[PDB]
């Protein structure tokens, strides 16, 4: 603990005087063993007031592992199935393939964005998805669940499901049939499935404590730019067009519930998600907890670039040589486009996350690279 | 701040180290702004279970202060009045001196512990509050505050109210006297009148959820250990002589609610009560709250030992060079059985708060001196 925390302070320190972070959350555990929990720069720039270790994150994608978790939780009690199709909890959504029929998409496809499907953020201003008004989920829209998803099966699938890998709004998707299952709002239903038995009491869909938050950020010169509604943030090199930000969205009771980008918590009760998942204390049958964890695309999908598939909850390594990093095959790991970068390494019993307010240097850049090498080191 | 938080550090290494405490949450803010909030050690040493900044607490007489300002805001609002008896409320209270006479006891006796009552931990086995049964509020017992207040007024005063000073049950018979003028059960009343306003949102007198708490200890060697319901505890030297324990009464919704020990809370949630006390904003009316915060007994009371009188909500520092301490004169300080201390360094702007699981040590021990002495190194 001691010399990990060394280095790891030694990276944060670097970044917080080279102003590419504004402040953050990172935490290391080890066979359910809490290595290192440190808070690091600011949760709000302007006012002065400095990060803490419980300070409340807009989770961005953080939040699929959590969704997808509730998905499962439904699937083992029978009320779902992963070869049902979509139709039965959503009658209409019915999208096509580009020669205008209709396939079947199953729950699976929809765990493992392999039905088609896509995002917004893929290609951005003027695309087909720009054209037909989908909201990606991150930004602040007058229309509910109901009208995205409606507008969403009327694109054209980019390929037949089971065909093809893309990163996708699947989870948002599952969010309705969630929903349709449970006869209960998203929020509820997640809360029922995952948060409470779990013990997640600082996590949800919609705050009233905005003074509890990480204000994000988002990189720029010569410091951070604090984010407002409306704010589009073109996304780096080989990551999508843009996204298109709304700060204000975890607090208006009207946002519709996101199951791909729509929830908020603190480390701590991400932590006990990325456990759950690590260690399934008895939280899913072994056989469903292993098929979720294991490679369900393939290598050839490269979600985060050469040698990692895809599970039903994150990317799975695949090839350590082949993706460049020290961490051992079968780790799981995905983010979020408010900066945050999470993975567990199976072999090793660690959970490593990093919750920040700076967009996305918390989730692609340089630090999340030093960092995970601090980790190894 | 970096500085202080190596200074406390170290404190707390080595309280852990030798086994004089088990887990603990520390706060020291300085002009409304937080300088450290720390958790430290385990919540549950059995389980593994780390303290965390957001820990529940049992808070013993740490419900004082906050009982307290509850009887305040009835006083500003006219319908308590400092100078009322308490008979204008609990009519069949009629306390007796040792003559027969029934004295006048008016709020502000009760308020500041110079109404001639007393506790049952102040001699304990064979006393008078012994034989006739009457419970300090820490343990559990098969009855009610008004059958508990019916015994407690059978015992003769120690001395005419006003004419000294003696710790007591005061704010158990304030509990009752706020039920009445509220038409409300003092739960309710408390979170109305100070919980609600102040932001105390983790706070209360019966608790359904034991695994968010802090479990209780008492100091041993080679290690301290885990107390269960009924165990007596003798008291430090000088401190009275011994306090029944009852962990689950937390849990208990028959447990009457006793104003001088029955609430639970957190750490953040005590701070906002501290707060408010030391600043006021507007909570009170600036005449009643200078009131509250002046000495109202006299240095001769000695209340935390010589240099120290006491106002309508804690010990009051009149004298730093006779109590041997760096804090300023008109310092506010208190503490509870379960392991608990807390001052209010006005000249200095300072709040500092200690909770733990370890009684005594977190209440009067050495550790309590060592982080007093840090803040002002
Ligand atoms: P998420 O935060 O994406 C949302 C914009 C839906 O994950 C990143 C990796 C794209
Ligand atoms: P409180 O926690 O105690 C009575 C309820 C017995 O503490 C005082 C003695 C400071």
């Amino acid at each position: 603990a001691a010399s990990l925390a060394a280095r790891l302070d030694a990276v944060f320190d670097q970044a917080l005087r080279e102003r590419r972070l504004v402040g953050a959350v990172a935490i290391v555990a080890r066979h359910g063993e809490i290595l290192y929990r440190r808070a690091q720069g600011l949760a709000d720039r302007e006012a002065g007031r400095p990060m803490r270790e419980d300070t409340l994150f807009r989770l961005a994608s953080v939040t699929k592992p959590i969704v997808a978790l509730a998905v499962l939780r439904l699937v083992a009690r029978g009320e779902l199935a992963l070869d049902a199709p979509v139709t039965r909890w959503l009658p209409e959504f019915r999208p096509r393939l580009a020669d205008g029929s209709e396939p079947l998409v199953t729950i699976h496809h929809l765990l493992t964005h392999t039905s088609g499907l896509g995002y917004w953020l893929l290609e951005g201003a003027g695309s087909v998805y720009d054209r037909l008004g989908i909201s990606d989920g991150i930004d602040l829209r007058d229309f509910d669940l109901d009208e995205n998803l409606r507008r969403l099966a009327s694109a054209p699938l980019s390929f037949a499901p089971g065909s093809g890998w893309q990163y996708s709004l699947a989870l948002d998707v599952l969010g309705a049939v969630v929903e349709r299952a449970t006869g209960q709002p998203l929020a509820a239903a997640v809360d029922a499935l995952v948060a409470q038995p779990l013990g997640m009491r600082d996590c949800g869909f919609v705050s009233a404590e905005p003074e509890r938050f990480a204000v994000p950020y988002h990189d720029g010169q010569p410091e951070p730019v604090r984010m407002r509604d409306g704010i589009e943030v073109p996304l780096p090199e080989g990551h999508g067009a843009a996204v298109r930000f709304a700060p204000s969205r975890v607090f208006e009771p009207g946002a519709y519930p996101s199951g791909g980008a729509g929830m908020y918590g603190s480390a701590d009760d991400v932590l006990r998600a990325l456990e759950a998942i690590r260690a399934n204390p008895g939280f899913l049958p072994e056989t469903l907890a292993d098929a979720a964890r294991r490679d369900q695309a393939g290598v050839g999908a490269e979600t985060r670039g050469p040698g990692w598939g895809f599970g039903y909850l994150s990317a799975v390594l695949d090839d350590p040589a082949a993706a460049g990093t020290p961490q051992h095959a079968g780790t799981l790991q995905w983010g979020g486009v408010y900066g945050h970068s999470w993975f567990v390494d199976r072999a090793l019993g660690l959970s490593v996350l990093l919750l920040t307010n700076t967009a996305y240097e918390g989730m692609s850049g340089p630090l999340t690279i030093a960092l995970r090498d601090a980790v190894y080191a």
